[PDB]
């Protein structure tokens, strides 16, 4: 075939029932995660393909950058729930990657009042028990496909994406085919 198993995907032996429709994983310490949303544009040009009707999640992972890694993903819950993953993905990446002024919970917090969010309002988000299911369920996503390692997308719970296997030398070409394959999974 053009698209086989173990090449630009691999098939989970244990698939997951109920699954979301396209599942990425990222963290906002993963050097290649910073590359999928600040350079390759990912998620977006994944959507730009995917059929519609198709459900598109995003979910943080608490196993890289230890305590800031959990408070991180405590923020993304947080940017779930207010709608405003667009407003702040980017600068949490810089102040984690780039000029490193990420260094305790209050500094994820300042990104969000330098984005607009209102102190008051990240502060009842932060605490609030929506936000601990949102962080369950972002840990339980992760648990549910014995994740390891991220960048990660899981199609239908069953198709894991492989990037390993596809050319590198071009980056508009890594995406489109990226993409397709994403759009190939989805329509298995």
């Amino acid at each position: 075939a053009q698209y086989e198993d173990g090449k630009q995907y691999t098939t989970l032996e244990k698939p997951v029932a109920g699954a979301p429709q396209v599942l990425e994983f990222f963290s906002f310490f993963c050097p290649h995660c910073y590359q999928f949303e600040e350079v390759l544009h990912i998620s977006d040009n994944v959507k730009k393909k995917l059929p519609e009707g198709v459900k598109m999640t995003k979910y943080h992972v608490n196993f890289m950058g230890g305590d800031l890694g959990k408070d991180l993903t405590q923020a993304w819950a947080v940017a779930m729930a207010l709608g405003v993953e667009d407003k702040v993905t980017v600068p949490l990446f810089e102040g984690v990657q780039k000029t490193q002024t990420i260094r305790s919970a209050s500094d994820i917090r300042d990104v969000f009042i330098n984005a607009g969010i209102k102190g008051e309002e990240y502060d009842a988000a932060w605490n609030s028990f929506v936000v601990k299911s949102l962080v369950a369920q972002q840990e339980k996503a992760a648990a549910d496909v014995q994740l390891r390692g991220v960048p990660a997308m899981f199609v239908n719970g069953k198709y894991q994406l492989n990037p390993q296997g596809m050319d590198t030398s071009n980056m508009d070409v890594f995406v489109q085919q990226y993409a397709d394959t994403v759009k190939y999974l989805s329509e298995k």
